[PDB]
């Protein structure tokens, strides 16, 4: 399964990317994961491609909060069939994912513990490959 | 289009179902819809015709809260392109939706006023709209 990651800082990217790669091993599942901050480069990923099934994004993206959200309705255009999964540490926009008509399917707090942080990532990869039939 | 609507509550169907009509009339679109308060008799429609594509979930129902949580997962599990939003007056369900890995378009809180709940369902039956290309 291919993966799309918008993240813009470094160090939650690694820790994301890490994971993915624990879980293609554990649970034995073929996992390719890219990720950018650069919401173009992000965009020709979408529109380009429609290939991707999975997309963790974040949405305080460069001094624009809610910028992730504006991009996850463009993959939920170009790709009405995409899991869309939120990461980020903004709390607050847990119940915001409504109102731009996003149909995500996780919103997963970044400041929770590392366990539980693999956890829920777990949780949205296999329901991925479930939904892939 | 056809709507399925869930709701246990006869004040709240006939408030629902009006706006649905006045929608229909006003923004010019067919729409038809059948509604129960029982699960059962509500998963006999899921269980059979899914032509469904928009369905409208109350979550506390007959003292069992969280079922419409249940209901929800079963439609997603027949039906992976169902819309699910929900209309509940229990406002601190809205962060809880993610949990049973139901992807709900929107979650509309009932306690809020007559003018801005239409607009509310509105919103749901322009997406539906949209989605039905």
């Amino acid at each position: 399964m291919k993966v799309l990651i918008l993240e813009d800082v470094i160090e939650h990217q690694v820790r994301l990317e890490r994971i993915l790669d624990e879980i293609s091993k554990e649970s034995n599942i073929p996992i390719s994961y890219k990720t950018t901050g650069k919401v173009r480069e992000f965009e020709e990923y979408i529109e380009n491609d429609e290939v991707n099934q999975l997309y963790f994004l974040e949405i305080d993206i460069h001094g624009i909060e809610k910028k992730g959200f504006e991009v996850a309705q463009l993959i939920r255009h170009y790709n009405p069939y995409a899991i869309i999964v939120f990461i980020t540490s903004r709390s607050e926009f847990a119940t915001l994912t409504y109102k731009y008509q996003v149909s995500a399917l996780d919103f997963v707090d970044k400041d929770i513990n590392d366990e539980m942080f693999k956890k829920r990532i777990e949780q949205n990869i296999f329901y991925t490959k479930s939904m892939l039939l």
